[PDB]
């Protein structure tokens, strides 16, 4: 977080919807980045995976509800997302609208992930409307697992 | 008897590419028939090589 992002702002992706212990915060696997000094330049940013191991990785993408926010948030009106890979390419674009709110919100957020092999790269370019990853996982597999539904407790058995 | 039809769209990587092949810089394919209907648009981006 500290040393990826020397244009844009770091500290002031938080919202009431995702509040914690009576004040705003955020996923703490992802990031919101805003305008600096007035300004939202393009980012770019590649990530080489060298872990031997399938990595995953989520990002997403902001859906304001009025144009004045979006004026306001990232000094553009039209913006997009690219995310490419060896084998993975998306294109996306933010779309404004008024909607019922959920909790208290009337934007949106949507939410995407891919899996990345061993030895290939990633890139994410943007203009605006992108909340960045944070933290990533790499995956071990095996063999009699699943995941199941109950209110049982733990034991010591 | 049935056709089966095949064709293809290009996405280049940098607009200097797309302005000296096709002198033009927002391009559309459309494809219709019957019970079919689609339109395309070109995607420019940097992307890692793949046969080079
Ligand atoms: C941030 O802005 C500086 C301008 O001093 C620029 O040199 C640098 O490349 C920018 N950051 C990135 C990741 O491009
Ligand atoms: C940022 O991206 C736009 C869109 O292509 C480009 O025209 C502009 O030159 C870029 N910024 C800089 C400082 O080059
Ligand atoms: C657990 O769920 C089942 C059905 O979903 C219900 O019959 C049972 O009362 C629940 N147990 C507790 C402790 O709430």
């Amino acid at each position: 977080k500290e040393s990826s992002w020397p244009n844009h702002t770091v500290t002031k992706g938080v919202t009431a919807a995702c509040s914690h212990n009576g004040k705003s915060s955020f996923y703490k696997n992802l990031l919101w980045l805003t305008e600096k000094n007035g300004l939202y330049p393009n980012l770019s940013k590649s990530y080489v995976n060298n872990k031997e191991k399938e990595v995953l990785v989520l990002w997403g993408v902001h859906h304001p509800s009025n144009i004045g926010d979006q004026r306001a948030i990232y000094h553009t009106e039209n913006a997009y997302v690219s995310v490419v890979s060896s084998h993975y390419s998306r294109r996306f674009t933010p779309e404004i609208a008024k909607r019922p709110k959920v909790r208290g919100q009337e934007g949106r957020i949507n939410y995407y992930w891919t899996l990345l092999e061993p030895g290939d790269t990633i890139i994410f370019e943007a203009n605006g409307n992108l909340i960045a990853p944070w933290y990533a996982f790499a995956l071990s597999r095996g063999f009699g697992s699943g995941i199941i539904t109950s209110n049982a407790s733990m034991g010591e058995c």
